[PDB]
């Protein structure tokens, strides 16, 4: 299954199936700054799905390392900003975390096996 650029569609179908999540509404579009005027104090690098889909799209990542990376960027955002381990919107990210970790896994690993088989000679 060595095909270097397969990641990028397989990355497409799993950014539909979060947007399909109720769990992403939240994370879909860049933070509300207008609601929460102090995230900026707090957060250093702001990252959403929307984001994300438009860096794909625009051919922005090289590998889906790049992408896992801004995706974990999300998660680590909302459990920085949340005053609480048991907040609404912490807990949504959690559940969507643990969603989206289990369908990369084999993306990588696809995605490294294939650059391995590349080098292989
Ligand atoms: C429809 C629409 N949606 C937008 C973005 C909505 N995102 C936020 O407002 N967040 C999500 C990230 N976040 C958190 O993770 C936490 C808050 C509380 C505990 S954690 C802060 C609030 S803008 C727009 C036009």
């Amino acid at each position: 299954s060595y095909d270097i650029q397969a990641w990028k569609k397989q990355c497409e179908e799993l950014l539909n199936l979060i947007f399909q999540c109720e769990d992403s509404e939240p994370f879909r579009q860049p933070v509300d700054l207008l609601e929460y005027p102090d995230y900026r104090d707090i957060i250093d690098t702001p990252m959403d799905f929307a984001t994300v889909r438009e860096t794909l799209e625009a051919g922005n990542y090289e590998s889906p390392m790049e992408l896992c990376k801004d995706v974990r960027l999300i998660f680590s955002n909302s459990k920085a900003y949340t005053p609480s381990k048991r907040s609404r919107i912490y807990s949504m990210s959690l559940r969507l975390s643990a969603f989206f970790e289990e369908h990369i896994s084999s993306v990588l690993s696809d995605y490294k096996s294939a650059l391995r088989f590349h080098k292989r000679n």
